[PDB]
């Protein structure tokens, strides 16, 4: 039965706020001159980060949980990957499927992440990990609002029956159209792919998100072809391109002429800094490229962009706890958006940007808005990032969904003193 | 009074063993066929791992703790770094280098490390910094041995009477000597530094760490200088290479010959993830290279390499808590360190190798050894790095110096739930 949460500091804001509830909405935002005292049905900041839930962008919720099952990836390798997986196929089913995506987005839920949009491999007859996946969706919505790519990994142009598996995943229910034209068998089946792509996008009103040029190919360039046909729709609000990590390689000339056009389409992008870290720039032997995509340059344009985890704990990424702040730290640092306003403005990658990449209609701290929000025991952005604090509470629906009481670290010099990590 | 740990894991070891305790010493480790049941005097690991404490091989203690002062640095830049540096010497006295050193100290000690090698700015006449880490070293030795390079910032042969004050702080005590050959105005006068640097490192018994080869110039080849005169000398345990970032641009064909030499010559590396990451690749556009030294290459040759933080908190680097876990998470993905075996194995980076690069005596869990040792809430090295847990316990001459709480996080789904992050 809360009412108010109380002395909650807001990014870009000065001072401490108030932020009133009722009927499960936010009613008004005022600000305080000073410190609020406690009381009954008041959630206290105490002077911490109130921010709108963290967002996952793009994950694979399909293949989560499975590293080492039955073997581990031991080269780290893309194609070790791929078989490792391969090796786990008798245990893919229904149940398995719920039971992995439900661990993983028990983790999201207390890591603050409200809304979480997972690709799944449609490329496959059975649509397995489809039909357990829109079971999840439903099971798990009280707690998150989750959106299914229908994501035709093999392609769709490339695949048997590609196209009609993606339409067939659309029928069901999957809220966005995936693609993946770089891994289709040549450049003209991959730019055929998007015009399918975006015609059964515009079929059913459903939202896009291509893997696109998830390659260190300078020549891999779908992304014209994703914007230009957003831009011809006017639909760029409903369109991302995921990965984009050909773009770390293309030449200035290019990238420059590009840049206009995606400003003017509008489309959203998501970078996957600690994948993207890991898988690209394999075929490099030294100096290696970092592979991720032209995220600086994005925010200097005012072109949006935002972090995904994308795997978590399999092949592909054996790593993870689906921890935002996480991938926000790894991005800061490959990005090189390390000044000291580059890092505090960061949450911005991670929240309000990547509501944007799902299209959001409730989401940010606003009268009338839901009351979904978390609390971060930190002074801002850059305080959060730079000692990973946890999520002291998450509130949707203005009701408590998750909270951690955080860790307590003591020295024991000539007397015992409590360690915080702040100066 | 602690006589016993129990329950321990200990890394490439099955099952679980007991590690008992006299007079500060390890006596004996005996392996276990199940859990021991806990009783007064022994410290429970709780099927954790034990693992010799933490080591920092690498840090400017005389810098930390200052980003921000008097103002930020904004670009992230290294120039920038150096203005914002420039802006605050009016507070650097004997006082506040001991403050800002002692802080992060005290974040050392909370994580475990119970070693630390610092660089100290000796290119000052007045030799402010080192004369006040010289106090610092005592005061904090009961917790951790701290050694101290004097680190001649400004060159040995391109600053005035950089060469003097090089010899003036070994004979105030630093424990090893410094250089920056890739700095000095001319390649000759790098090399020739670099003879001055082993002249009286062999003059006063000690110890060499240079900042080598710090810098994407695939002309930069310093570290072979290093690596040949500690051969010579018959001294390559002495001697450490740090940083030698260059080498991530060189070719293939100078590095497999320079390879042969580096294992022979037995010098250590010191790898700075965090740092090498953010600064170097900062004159490419796109591409960008990720300017780490070989480091996966180093463990193929048994070449020992290891990692060290480099700065916390400072213009050079806003960012750090000081975390050893966190530095190699870095790491591993930046070298792509990241099958299983590479990631479990990480802790060495952080450890064992670090000892050895530190030259360390008395260091590692073997019975004779004084009881310092650390507990991770974790089954292995893969689980402490991924869940990036913090230090349970810190026993040093088997008593308790450091102490986390982990923090508790619940989720309120249909039923209150406990998240542990573990599947
Ligand atoms: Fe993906
Ligand atoms: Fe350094």
């Amino acid at each position: 039965a809360l009412q108010t949460i109380i002395n909650a500091r807001l990014p870009g804001e000065e001072g401490l706020w108030q932020i009133h509830l009722q009927d499960g909405k936010i009613s008004a935002i005022d600000a305080q001159s000073g410190v609020m005292p406690i009381t009954e049905n008041s959630l206290d900041a105490e002077q911490g980060l109130v921010i709108p839930p963290f967002v996952e962008p793009h994950i694979h919720l399909d293949t989560t949980q499975t590293a080492g099952q039955p073997n581990w990836n031991q080269s780290g390798t893309l194609f070790e990957g791929i078989e490792r997986w391969a090796e786990r196929k008798a245990l893919l089913t229904h149940d398995d499927v719920k039971q992995r995506a439900w661990q993983t987005l028990k983790w999201q839920i207390a890591n603050g992440i409200q809304h979480v949009r997972t690709h799944v491999d449609v490329s496959d007859a059975t649509l397995t990990a489809l039909k357990a996946m829109l079971e999840v969706k439903q099971e798990v919505a009280p707690w998150i609002d989750l959106q299914i790519v229908a994501f035709p990994q093999e392609g769709i142009l490339s695949y048997p029956n590609g196209e009609a598996l993606l339409e067939e995943a659309l029928r069901l229910g999957a809220d966005v159209v995936g693609a993946i034209p770089h891994f289709e068998f040549t450049r003209e089946y991959g730019v055929e792919s998007l015009h399918k792509t975006f015609a059964l996008a515009q079929k059913y009103d459903r939202l896009i998100d291509v893997h696109c040029d998830e390659i260190d190919d300078e020549q891999s360039r779908f992304v014209e072809t994703v914007a230009a046909l957003a831009h011809h729709e006017g639909m760029g609000a409903r369109v991302t391109a995921s990965h984009t990590t050909a773009m770390h390689s293309y030449n200035g000339a290019y990238t420059s002429r590009l840049f206009r056009l995606l400003k003017m389409s509008g489309i959203n992008f998501v970078a996957n800094p600690l994948v993207n870290i890991h898988l690209q720039g394999r075929f490099d032997t030294y100096p290696k490229r970092r592979g991720i995509t032209r995220v600086k340059e994005m925010l200097e344009s005012g072109i949006n962009v935002c972090f995904g985890h994308d795997d978590v704990f399999d092949p592909w990424y054996p790593l993870g706890t689906a921890n935002m702040l996480q991938v926000l730290h790894m991005g800061l640092h490959v990005c090189q958006l390390m000044g000291y306003g580059q890092i505090n403005d960061g949450l911005n990658l991670i929240t309000h940007h990547s509501a944007r990449t799902l299209n959001l209609q409730d989401y940010g701290i606003a009268a009338g808005n839901s009351a979904n929000l978390i609390i971060l025991p930190a002074e801002n952005g850059f305080d959060a990032l730079r000692r990973q604090v946890p999520v002291r509470y998450s509130v949707r629906g203005g009701k408590v969904i998750a909270s951690t009481q955080p860790a307590q670290t003591t020295v024991y010099l000539e007397q015992p003193e409590a360690i915080d990590y702040k100066r």
